[PDB]
C-alpha cells in the first residue's frame, strides 16, 4: 500500500483485511508472503571467482598476448637445439604477465565495496509483530514481515519496514530519519491521514520508514510496503538501474585496442603479401618448416612490439601517487580512473550549507516595534556581534552597546527565543569550541539570548560548559512549557504553549509563543507589541515590517529572517487537538507581533576565491539550498555565482517552479540555471540527466541515503566526510573537510595529472610504433630478428616504465585553471602529432634494423659481409657468399641484437626528454626541469648494463656486452632523434597558428 500516508488507519486495516488487536492469521501470512515476497533487498550479483578470472582475459589486447603466448609455446615445443632452459623462457614470461595482470584484477574486486550492499546496513535482523496465533508480541526475523502485519516499535528500535502508524502508546513519538530526509532533530509523528497523495517523505508525519530509528516513544503500526517497495528499496532500485559510462580515457584505450588489433592483422597480411615470391620457389628443396617458424616468430614479436605492456601499471602508479597527494588536500578519491573525469568537470552542483557556507548560524540583526501612531511608525533595530555559537558578544544600537533588558519588547523577544526552541548549547571540552545541539537556526536563537541577558544574571562567575545555558535557564524557570506544536512546511511556523510557573490553579495567564517564516506568521498577527502595550496590526505597520525583512533577506545582508509572535489569549488547554497537525495553524492565529531576528550562515573564507577559479576555468557552479528563492539568489550574488546587478529570473528556480515547467523547458532551465532553492531528492537526479543531455561532465554533492541515486548518476559523485557511509560508497570522491574549495582544488589537480598522463601515454605508445616498424622492416627485408619478444617486454615494462612514470611528475602549466574544460572527445594523438610519431617511429624502426645489420656487415667484430645480403638467404644449404668453411649460426649472434636493443633503449631515453613538452624546445624547456626524469634515465641505463653483465641475464635475453667502439655507434644513430623532434617541434610552433 504505497499511498498509506493518505489513508486513514481504518482504511489501511480494511485494505489488508486485518484486525489491529489480533493481527494476521497463518493463512494470511502465507498468502501475503507469496504475493509480496520477503522483506529484504535482493541479493548481490553472484560473481564467482572463476567468472572473475575469465573476465581478466576479455580485453582485446590480452587475447592477442595469450594467442602470442600459445604460438610462442608451440615454437618452443618444436624447435632446433638442445637448450630447453632457454627455449621456454619467452612463453613463460608472456604467461606470467597475463597471470600477474589477472591476480591484480581479481584482487581489485575482493577489496571493492558497492553502495547497494551498503544499504543492507539499514535493515535490522529482527522486528516485533502481533499475529493471530499468539496473544503476546512475537519477535521475528525482519525478512518474514509482510505488508498487513501489525508491527510494534519502541525507543532504540530500527524500523523494519515502511509502516503506517496506527496508535502512539506514549505521550509522543520521536524518530531519527536523518538518513532519508536530512532532518537534523528527531521528528514528531502523528496518526492522522496526510491528504496529498504526492506528499514528500518529510510531510509523511504518519509514516515510519524502513531503516530509520525510534528516538523516543512506543508505537503500534501496520506494514504498508516491504522489500524493494519501501522508500529505501526505491532508492536501491534507482541505483541498480543506473549504468555508469566508462571515463574518456578508458573509451580511448578501448578504441586504441580495437584499432591496434586491426593494424596487427593488416601487417601480418602485408608481411605475407611481400613474400608471395615464395610461391615461385621450387617445391623440392628449401625448408618449409623453418620458413613457417620465421613467419610465426615475427607474428609473436609483432604482437609484443605493438602492445604497451607496461602502460596499465604506469597509469595506476601515477593515479595512486596523485591520489595520496589529493588526500593531503582533503580530497579522498575512491575511484582512481575518476581523477581524469574530475579534470573534465564542466558543472559543479553543490549543496550550500556546510559546503559553500560554514553551517555556523549567527543572529546579527533584530528589531521590535518602537511606536505606532496612525500613519506613522518606527522600529527599534539592533545589531549583534559574534559569529560563533559562543555566547561571546554584545547587542548594539547605532553601533553603541545597550542593555537589552532596558527594552521590554526585547525581554519578550528573548522569552520567545528561549522557549519556542527544541535546541540547546554545549561546549565540547575535547574540541575546545562551542557546538550546536539540534537545528542550526534554533541554536542561534539560544546563543542570542545568552548575549542579550535580559535580566542581567551573573555569567562571568561560571565556566564554559556552565554558562552555555545560563540566560536560557532563567527564562525556563519563568514559564512552564505545557507542549509544543512542531514546525511544519505548510504553515512554516512552530509554537509552544506556556503557563506561568508562579501561578497554581488559575483561569488566565497562559501564552503561546510562536516562531517561523515571516510571511505566514505576520498575516496571522492581529496585534503589535509596543513595549508592554498592544495595538492593532494595521497596514502602515505591516508595510514597515515587511520592508525591513525584504531588505535583510534579499539585500547584501543575506539573512534568514524569523518572525516572533505571541498569542496573548490562547485557546483553552482542553480545547486543543494535539494529534492533528492540520489544526496547528488555527491554534496559532490572532497573534501579537513581537519582532524579527535575522541570522547569517557565512560563506567559507575560501569559497569566493574558488568560485572565481571556476569562472576562469569555464566551470559552471550551481547552488542547491533550502533557503527561500529570494535569499538563495541574494547568497549567490554574495559569493559570486551571480553578479551583483545582473538579471536572474530565468537562472534560478524553486522545486515548485521547476515542476510546473514542461519537460522541454525543464531541460533548457538546467543549461542556464545556477540556483535551485527548495528541491527534493528526485530533482538532483533530474538535474544530472538534463546536464548529461548537453554532454556536461557533472560533479554533484550529497550526504544521505537519499542522495545516493544522484551521486551514482553524476560523472563525479561527491560525498561529505561527515555524511553517511552509503553516500560515500556511491561516490567517486569524499570531502574530508566538506569544503567546496576542496572540489575546485581537486579539479585543478586532476587537470594537471591528465596533462602529464597524456605525455607518458604518448611516450609509451610512440615507442611501440617504433618497435613495430623494426619488426615489419626485418620481416619485409628478410633480415634476422633484430629484436626478440623477451627484450621487447623488458623495454616496455622496465626500461621505458621508469621514464614514463617520471613524466608523470612533469611540472604543470601555469595557465592550468585559465582554460575551458577539456573536451571528452579530444584525441590523444592526431593531426601533426600523428605525423610526428610516424616520423619518430619510422626513424626508430630504421635505426634498430640498421644497427643490427651494421654489425653483420660494416663492423670490426662482425663477419664483414658488406653489401652481401642476409636478405639473400638464411638457408645455409647453398654456400654462395661463403666459399670455404661452414659457419651459419652467426646469423643468430647475440651482438647485433644487443646493438639493436641498446639503440632502442638509448633513443627512448632521448624520446622521454622529447616528451617533457609537446611543442617546446629543450632550449626553452630544459631536461633538468624534471629531476625525477633525469634520475629515472640513470636508473634505466644501469638496469640495461645489469642485463649485459650479470651472468644469468645476458644468456636469457640473448645479449653480450658491447665494445666502447660499438657503444659510440649506438650514440651516433640514437642521439639525432632529439634533432628530428626538435625540427618537428619548430614547425608546429611557427607554421601552425591557432
Ligand atoms: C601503436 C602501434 C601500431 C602498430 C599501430 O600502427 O598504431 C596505430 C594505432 C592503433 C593508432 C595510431 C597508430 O597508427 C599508426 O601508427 C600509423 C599507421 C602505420 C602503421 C605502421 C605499419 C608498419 C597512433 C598510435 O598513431 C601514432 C603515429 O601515434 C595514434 C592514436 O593513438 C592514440 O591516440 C593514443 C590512444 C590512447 C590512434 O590513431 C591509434 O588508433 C586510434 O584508436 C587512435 C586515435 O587512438
Ligand atoms: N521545502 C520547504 N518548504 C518550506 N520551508 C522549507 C523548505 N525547505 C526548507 N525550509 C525551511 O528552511 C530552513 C533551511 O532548510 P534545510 O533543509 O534544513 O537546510 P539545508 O537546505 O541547508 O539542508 P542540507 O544541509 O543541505 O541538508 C529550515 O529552517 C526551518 O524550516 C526550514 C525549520 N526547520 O526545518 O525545522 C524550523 C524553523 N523554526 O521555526 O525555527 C524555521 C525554518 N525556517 O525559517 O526556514
Ligand atoms: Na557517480
Amino acid at each position: 500500500m504505497e499511498a498509506a500516508h493518505s489513508k486513514s488507519t481504518e482504511e489501511c486495516l480494511a485494505y489488508f483485511g486485518v484486525s489491529e488487536t489480533t493481527g494476521l492469521t497463518p493463512d494470511q501470512v502465507k498468502r501475503h508472503l507469496e504475493k509480496y515476497g520477503h522483506n529484504e533487498l535482493p541479493a548481490e550479483e553472484g560473481k564467482s571467482l572463476w567468472e572473475l578470472v575469465i573476465e581478466q582475459f576479455e580485453d582485446l589486447l590480452v587475447r592477442i598476448l595469450l594467442l602470442a603466448a600459445c604460438i610462442s609455446f608451440v615454437l618452443a615445443w618444436f624447435e632446433e637445439g638442445e637448450e630447453t632452459i632457454t627455449a621456454f623462457v619467452e612463453p613463460f614470461v608472456i604467461l606470467l604477465i597475463l597471470i600477474a595482470n589477472a591476480i591484480v584484477g581479481v584482487w581489485q574486486e575482493r577489496n571493492a565495496e558497492n553502495a547497494i550492499e551498503a544499504l543492507k546496513e539499514y535493515e535490522p535482523e529482527m522486528g516485533k509483530v502481533y499475529r493471530a496465533d499468539r496473544k503476546s508480541v512475537q519477535r521475528i526475523k525482519a525478512r518474514d514481515i509482510v505488508p498487513g502485519d501489525i508491527v510494534e516499535v519502541a525507543v532504540g528500535d530500527k524500523v523494519p519496514a515502511d509502516i503506517r502508524i496506527l496508535s502512539i502508546k506514549s505521550t509522543t513519538l520521536r524518530v531519527d530519519q536523518s538518513i532519508l530526509t536530512g532532518e537534523s532533530v528527531s521528528v514528531i509523528k502523528h496518526t492522522e491521514p496526510v491528504p496529498d497523495p504526492r506528499a514528500v517523505n518529510q510531510d509523511k508525519k504518519n509514516m515510519l520508514f524502513s531503516g530509520t530509528n525510534i528516538a523516543a516513544g512506543k508505537a503500534l503500526g501496520i506494514v504498508a510496503t516491504t522489500g524493494v517497495s519501501t522508500e529505501i528499496g526505491k532508492i536501491r532500485d534507482q541505483m541498480a538501474a543506473t549504468e555508469q559510462d566508462k571515463t574518456p580515457l578508458q573509451q580511448k584505450l578501448d578504441e586504441f585496442g580495437e584499432q591496434l588489433s586491426k593494424v596487427i592483422s593488416l601487417i601480418c597480411v602485408a608481411v605475407w603479401l611481400i613474400n608471395i615470391g615464395h610461391f615461385n620457389d621450387p617445391v623440392h628443396g628449401g625448408s618449409w618448416i623453418r620458413g613457417a617458424i620465421y613467419y610465426f616468430k615475427i607474428a609473436v614479436a609483432l604482437a609484443v612490439a605493438a602492445i604497451p605492456e607496461g602502460l596499465p601499471a604506469v597509469i595506476t602508479t601515477c593515479l595512486a601517487l596523485g591520489t595520496r597527494r589529493m588526500a593531503k588536500k582533503n580530497a579522498i578519491v575512491r575511484s582512481l580512473p575518476s581523477v581524469e573525469t574530475l579534470g573534465c568537470t564542466s558543472v559543479i552542483c553543490s549543496d550550500k550549507t556546510g559546503t559553500l557556507t560554514t553551517n555556523q548560524m549567527s543572529v546579527c540583526k533584530m528589531f521590535i516595534i518602537d511606536k505606532v501612531d496612525g500613519d506613522f511608525c518606527s522600529l527599534n533595530e539592533f545589531s549583534i556581534t559574534g559569529s560563533t555559537y559562543a555566547p561571546e558578544g554584545e547587542v548594539l544600537k547605532n553601533d553603541k552597546p545597550i542593555r537589552s533588558g532596558q527594552f521590554d519588547g526585547l525581554v519578550e523577544l528573548a522569552t520567545i527565543c528561549a522557549l519556542c526552541n527544541d535546541s540547546s548549547l554545549d561546549f565540547n571540552e575535547t574540541k575546545g569550541v562551542y557546538e550546536k545541539v539540534g537545528e542550526a537556526t534554533e541554536t542561534a536563537l539560544t546563543t542570542l539570548v545568552e548575549k542579550m541577558n535580559v535580566f542581567n544574571t551573573e555569567v562571568r562567575n561560571l565556566s564554559k560548559v556552565e554558562r552555555a545555558n545560563a540566560c536560557n535557564s532563567v527564562i525556563r524557570q519563568l514559564m512552564k512549557k505545557e507542549f509544543t506544536l512542531e514546525f511544519s512546511r505548510d504553515r512554516k511556523s512552530m509554537s509552544v504553549y506556556c503557563s506561568p510557573a508562579k501561578s497554581s490553579r488559575a483561569a488566565v495567564g497562559n501564552k503561546m509563543f510562536v516562531k517561523g517564516a515571516p510571511e505566514g506568521v505576520i498575516d496571522r498577527c492581529n496585534y503589535v507589541r509596543v513595549g508592554t502595550t498592544r495595538v492593532p496590526m494595521t497596514g502602515p505597520v505591516k508595510e514597515k515590517i515587511l520592508s525591513v525583512i525584504k531588505e535583510w533577506g534579499t539585500g547584501r545582508d543575506t539573512l534568514r529572517c524569523l518572525a516572533l509572535a505571541t498569542r496573548d489569549t490562547p485557546p483553552k488547554r482542553e480545547e486543543m487537538v494535539l494529534d492533528d497537525s492540520s489544526r496547528f495553524m488555527e491554534y496559532e492565529t490572532d497573534l501579537t507581533f513581537v519582532g524579527v531576528v535575522g541570522m547569517l550562515d557565512p560563506p567559507r573564507k575560501e569559497v569566493m576565491g574558488s568560485i572565481q577559479l571556476c569562472r576562469d576555468a569555464g566551470i559552471r557552479v550551481i547552488m542547491i539550498t533550502g533557503d527561500n528563492k529570494g535569499t538563495a539568489i541574494a547568497i549567490c550574488r554574495r559569493i559570486g555565482i551571480f553578479g551583483e546587478n545582473e538579471e536572474v529570473a530565468d537562472r534560478a528556480y524553486t522545486g515548485r517552479e521547476f515542476d510546473d515547467l514542461p519537460l522541454a523547458e525543464q531541460r533548457e532551465a538546467c543549461r542556464r540555471a545556477c540556483c535551485f532553492a527548495r528541491v527534493e531528492p528526485s530533482h538532483k537526479s533530474k538535474i544530472v540527466e538534463y546536464l548529461q543531455s548537453y554532454d556536461e561532465i557533472t560533479a554533484m554533492t550529497g550526504d544521505g541515503v537519499n542522495d545516493a541515486p544522484a551521486l551514482k548518476k553524476a560523472e563525479i559523485g561527491i560525498a561529505m566526510g561527515s555524511g553517511t557511509a552509503v553516500a560515500k560508497t556511491a561516490s567517486e570522491m569524499v570531502l574530508a573537510d566538506d569544503n567546496f574549495s576542496t572540489i575546485v582544488a581537486a579539479v585543478e589537480e586532476g587537470r594537471a595529472i591528465y596533462n602529464n598522463m597524456k605525455q607518458f601515454i604518448r611516450y609509451l605508445i610512440s615507442s611501440n610504433v617504433g618497435e613495430v616498424v623494426c619488426i615489419f622492416l626485418t620481416a619485409a627485408l628478410g633480415l634476422p630478428e633484430a629484436l626478440i619478444p623477451v627484450q621487447l617486454l623488458w623495454v616496455n615494462l622496465v626500461t621505458d616504465g621508469l621514464p614514463a612514470t617520471a613524466l608523470g611528475f612533469n611540472p604543470p602549466d601555469l595557465d592550468i585553471m585559465d582554460r575551458p574544460p577539456r573536451s571528452p572527445k579530444e584525441p590523444l594523438i592526431s593531426g601533426w602529432l600523428f605525423f610526428r610519431y610516424m616520423a619518430i617511429g619510422g626513424y626508430v624502426g630504421a635505426a634498430t634494423v640498421g644497427a643490427a645489420a651494421w654489425w653483420f656487415m660494416y663492423a670490426e667484430d662482425g663477419p664483414g659481409v658488406t653489401y652481401h645480403q642476409l636478405t639473400h638467404f638464411m638457408q645455409c644449404t647453398e654456400d654462395h657468399p661463403h666459399f670455404e668453411g661452414l659457419d651459419c649460426e652467426i646469423f643468430e649472434a647475440p651482438e647485433p641484437m644487443t646493438m639493436a636493443l641498446s639503440v632502442l633503449v638509448t633513443i627512448e631515453m632521448c624520446n622521454a626528454l622529447n616528451s617533457l613538452s609537446e611543442n617546446q624546445s629543450l632550449m626553452r624547456m630544459p631536461p633538468w626541469v624534471n629531476i625525477w626524469l633525469l634520475g629515472s634515465i640513470c636508473l634505466s641505463m644501469s638496469l640495461h648494463f645489469l642485463i649485459l653483465y650479470v651472468d644469468p641475464l645476458p644468456m636469457i635475453f640473448k645479449l653480450k656486452a658491447l665494445d666502447l667502439t660499438q657503444w659510440l655507434m649506438v650514440l651516433k644513430i640514437s642521439l639525432p632523434v632529439i634533432g628530428l623532434d626538435e625540427i618537428l617541434k619548430f614547425i608546429a610552433r611557427n607554421y601552425l597558428e591557432g
